[PDB]
């Protein structure tokens, strides 16, 4: 499976015409929500920015501000998300997560655990350019403890490259982890942090397997037994991301629509953020792991223009 998103550039794109469509959908009393979502869900993010620019050049009005005025609810939240340039969306989500003692650790974890060193470097740059603070400084100010240190490790965007798998190191790391958790009276967190936070992805997939054999336990189980709270949640998100970013995000989506209340914010972020990267791959995980379409579950748990847009974004029959 090469990585595939569910949204692509529209062939025969006319941004000027698309701009004309959105203006008509909003000029006058009432709003044509349907024309808006059909158009936007079927343009790529880059194309959405071009449309936004044509709208302002034709009309001297701000497309995004107009849609915020005209729209409401979850649907408006999802259009606003869709409109955020791809290069800026993770930094936007991270900035809104960063709120002193009210910080949303869950967002921090999800994005920082699942993004590549390359994505992370681009995010730190965008964040700085847009907000005039340093992403790493704000995270440190808004978090503490081992959780904080793991986030900082990951924020270095410095994980070992997927080079030839030093097979001797594999067993060593696997034993180190065994001695730091199950064998220890307590836990050596720093050890988990360095190995899980810094070794290559392909190396760690080998370490994980070797860990089951030498220990009887999957590394995820040892994490749940040796750690707690935000650290635990982080280490699990990193291990799941090492195993498969798509599988990790399939599950995130799963648990967004399961449980007492729907996590619309998580729903929106994962569909939008991954729409042009690996959302198909995620679709295929969610299927194989949860016994339903991403589609079906979005369909059953959401309603409205919001629903119609998600489903247009998600894609996927069965």
């Amino acid at each position: 499976m090469a990585l595939r998103g569910t949204v692509t550039d529209f062939s025969g794109f006319d941004g000027r015409a698309d701009a004309e469509v959105l203006r008509k959908a909003m000029k006058g009393l009432g709003t044509d929500e349907d024309s808006i979502l059909n158009l936007l869900t079927a343009r790529s993010n880059a194309q959405r920015q071009q449309i936004a620019e044509e709208f302002k050049t034709l009309f001297g009005r701000d497309l995004v501000n107009d849609m915020k005025s005209e729209l409401t609810g979850k649907f408006e939240k999802l259009i606003v998300a869709l409109m955020k340039p791809s290069r800026l969306y993770d930094a936007y989500e991270l900035k809104h997560a960063l709120k002193g003692a009210g910080t949303d650790e869950k967002v921090l974890t999800e994005i920082i655990a699942s993004r590549t060193p390359e994505e992370l470097r681009a995010i730190k740059q965008a964040y700085e350019e847009e907000y005039g603070s340093n992403l790493e400084d704000d995270v440190v100010g808004d978090t503490s403890g081992y959780y904080q240190r793991m986030l900082v490790v990951l924020l270095q965007a410095n994980r070992d490259p997927d080079c030839a798998i030093d097979d001797a190191q594999v067993e060593l790391d696997a034993q180190a982890l065994f001695q730091a958790g199950e064998l220890k009276w307590g836990t050596d967190e720093e050890k988990f942090i360095t190995i899980l936070g810094t070794r290559s992805v392909s190396h760690l997939r080998r370490v994980f397997d070797k860990y089951m054999t030498i220990s009887g336990f999957q590394i995820e189980e040892t994490i749940d037994r040796e750690t707690s709270g935000n650290l635990e949640n982080l280490l699990l998100a990193v291990v799941k991301s090492i195993r498969s970013i798509p599988a990790y995000l399939a599950e995130t989506l799963y648990y967004a629509m399961k449980g007492a209340g729907t996590d619309d914010h998580t729903l929106i972020r994962v569909i939008v953020s991954r729409s042009e990267i690996d959302l198909f791959n995620i679709r295929k995980e969610f299927r194989k792991n949860f016994a339903t379409s991403l589609y079906s579950m979005i369909k059953g748990d959401t309603s409205g223009d919001y629903k119609k847009a998600l489903l247009l974004l998600s894609g996927g029959e069965d």
